[PDB]
């Protein structure tokens, strides 16, 4: 029993992190097979960050201007290209620690583990959600760019995030491993603002199921609701609309607990309208939305990775 | 910027986890050099758990009754002994993945990373504190026994926890790697109760400093206090008494922020007496006590591990 924000074991990703230096700028890269992936703003000076023309800046860069270091050892860069907002550095050595992996562009509401790195060295690991406004609430300092987010499915690492930047209110923006930003963000030091940070309703419901499974049941009430009536309350509280697909996805947790999804929505409705009256659920005084239904099943059934 | 519950990268510990089976019971062991460490209740049946005589049960066990599996491969057990509440299985192969390591018995209020394992396979990683009542608030299911807690200091893994059992209210008890339980717990299925769960005051103060560093400053008030006057308020709210040693330990965060520890205590006093009025600090609606001063400095300065 117990329920914690749990990251995937990071060992398979630790063996892929390297340091990339171009001129004065050092950040992290991802070494898979004979390619290093890194944020393209590695080629920028601080001045350049204000209004960069990446194609123009890249003309002044050759293979030998990229220093790539795997622990204490330099890799030889034999080619480079820009794909959207990432550079791909072809190196003459395949990473012998390359795991089975895929590149995935995740949907908003999905979770992943971040391995925060500095100078190609892992600092720490934590769980994040892709928020509805396509930001993440990370912990990133200067030097953390190129840190990656991932999920593990038994043996296979699905890389879904590379860290590029921080927005006002200290939330974070980045790309998939094809270099396409999540949301409307650009890799320029220019005024950009996150939209409304809406709550991931289906994840809050998943977490309420986790609470029940752990014997935290005080919030289970005597009411039910409809999707349409529940969604009139969600709209007011900046909750994502709940759909039938969401109800389907909560099927395993609903079946395990014997609590109909719409009965759990009616419990959520009362928590939104009345607050928690100074009570806690799984040690939290707020409604948690960074656990997916899969995260709850995985933690409550003990799914492992090899 | 941003502040998250952050685990150490787990790769160095993943390469030490094995599966130990004795009769019908399977749990996790820790393979360092030519020794496997595991909970001694691996030798018990369910019946035995009610009132076990471990010395007597062990007489019926030989080297060949312990099956130890590192991934897909069996290790040969050439010796066994019981040290307090752990078994030490001598195997004929030194783990080639053994990191630099130490065994440390941590103090209450200290934090560590848990790598939750099932059948010798890592499931996930998360941060925990040793609570004042010598419990941890983990996520552990049947099969998780032998999972370990650790800290990393650059290259060196300090193992401080091995998981043995769950108490009522779904908190967890275990041993150091010499097999001595933290607190008064025994490895018997008998009525045992946790004492009062007191709050780690110095850690709450460390987290308030983390909030300031991140620009969350609304709670900074106009008052100061004394250690003795602050401690009269802590006693009422089941906070640990703050000592001069604690004030010394908060020195780096106090110096970085320019906020005197006793001024931060006066802010904490007002939060304890008035509550948060529905406001949040680093996205929390409660006072967090599972970050040490070191955890805050480490996260806010980007300390890495190799
Ligand atoms: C990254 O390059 C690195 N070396 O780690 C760096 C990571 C930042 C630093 C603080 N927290 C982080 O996550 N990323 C950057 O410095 C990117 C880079 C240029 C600026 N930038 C930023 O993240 C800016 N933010 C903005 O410009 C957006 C704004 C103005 C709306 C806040 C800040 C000011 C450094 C945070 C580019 C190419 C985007
Ligand atoms: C461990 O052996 C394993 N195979 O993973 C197991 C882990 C538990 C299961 C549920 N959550 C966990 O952390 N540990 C045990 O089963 C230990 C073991 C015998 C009983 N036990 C327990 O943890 C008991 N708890 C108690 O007996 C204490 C009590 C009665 C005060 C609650 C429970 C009932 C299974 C949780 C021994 C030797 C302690």
């Amino acid at each position: 029993s117990g329920f914690r924000k749990m990251a995937f074991p990071s060992g398979k990703v630790e063996g892929c992190m390297v340091q990339v230096t171009c001129g004065t700028t050092t950040l992290n890269g991802l070494w898979l097979d004979d390619v290093v992936y890194c944020p393209r703003h590695v080629i920028c000076t601080s001045e350049d960050m204000l209004n960069p023309n990446y194609e123009d800046l890249l003309i002044r860069k050759s293979n030998h201007n990229f220093l790539v270091q795997a622990g204490n050892v330099q890799l030889r860069v034999i080619g480079h290209s820009m794909q959207n907002c990432v550079l791909k550095l072809k190196v003459d050595t395949a990473n012998p620690k390359t795991p089975k992996y895929k590149f995935v562009r995740i949907q908003p509401g999905q979770t992943f583990s971040v391995l925060a790195c500095y100078n190609g060295s892992p600092s720490g690991v934590y769980q994040c959600a892709m928020r509805p406004n396509f930001t993440i609430k990370g912990s990133f300092l200067n030097g953390s760019c190129g840190s990656v987010g991932f999920n593990i499915d038994y043996d296979c690492v699905s890389f879904c995030y590379m860290h590029h930047m921080e927005l006002p209110t200290g939330v974070h923006a980045g790309t998939d491993l094809e270099g396409n930003f999540y949301g409307p963000f650009v890799d320029r030091q220019t005024a950009q603002a996150a939209g409304t940070d809406t709550t991931i309703t289906v994840n809050v419901l998943a977490w309420l199921y986790a609470a029940v499974i752990n014997g935290d049941r005080w919030f289970l009430n005597r009411f039910t609701t409809t999707l349409n009536d529940f969604n009139l309350v969600a709209m007011k509280y900046n909750y994502e609309p709940l759909t039938q697909d969401h109800v389907d996805i909560l099927g395993p947790l609903s079946a395990q607990t014997g609590i109909a999804v719409l009965d759990m929505c009616a419990s959520l409705k009362e928590l939104l309208q009345n607050g928690m009256n100074g009570r806690t659920i799984l040690g939290s005084a707020l409604l948690e939305d960074e656990f997916t239904p899969f995260d709850v099943v995985r933690q409550c059934s003990g799914v492992t990775f090899q």
